[PDB]
């Protein structure tokens, strides 16, 4: 029954606390506030299972987080723009990461917490390491040296971009994808 139709995994990758639950929990409740949650989508006239994963809560646990990876067809891969230090995370661990255990499978990159760029607290607090909240220009050029399938910035608190994001994640895990 549930065996015509077309299954996939996403699995949601990046730093503790840079928004992965609250982006997931915004995508299946439609509620700014993890699971495995699998959401039903028509694709194009089809049928499709989403298995969402997430791997809050096993950022720390290297032997752990791994089990998330086998038969997954679309990455996201969040950083989350009060912190710079999550986006220089992207190269040098989640990359890394999901090119060993997930060859040829697209990443999109996504910006957590857009709404934190006018968010005068955390404005301030960055300014006293000199730094401020990682811009779209930055973001965009972290996709382009990764190979992205795509960059996308969204904002939990706000519901903007949620649907698109997971709506262009779809998309890449219903592509054909050949070798591994
Ligand atoms: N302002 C803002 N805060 C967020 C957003 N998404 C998550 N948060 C907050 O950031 C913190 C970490 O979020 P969480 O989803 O638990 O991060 P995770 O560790 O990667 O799963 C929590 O306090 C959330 O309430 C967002 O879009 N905007």
């Amino acid at each position: 029954y549930f065996q015509s139709m077309i299954r996939k995994k996403l699995v949601v990758v990046g730093d503790g606390a840079c928004g992965k639950t609250c982006l997931l929990i915004v995508f299946s409740k439609d509620e700014f506030p993890f699971e495995n949650y699998v959401a039903d989508i028509e694709v194009d006239g089809k049928q499709v299972e989403l298995a969402l994963w997430d791997t809050a809560g096993q950022e720390d646990y290297d032997r752990l987080r791994p089990l998330s990876y086998p038969d997954t067809d679309v990455i996201l891969m969040c950083f989350s723009v009060d912190s710079p230090d999550s986006l220089e995370n992207i190269p040098e661990k989640w990359v890394p990461e999901v090119k060993h255990f997930c060859p040829n499978v697209p990443i999109i990159l996504v910006a957590n917490k857009k709404d934190l760029r006018s968010d005068e607290h955390v404005r301030t607090e960055l300014a006293r390491m000199k730094q401020e909240p990682v811009r779209t220009d930055d973001g965009r050029a972290m996709a382009v040296r990764i190979q992205a399938y795509d960059y996308l910035e969204c904002s939990a608190k706000t519901k903007e971009g949620v649907r698109e994001v997971f709506e262009t994640a779809t998309r890449a895990a219903l592509q054909k994808r050949y070798g591994s």
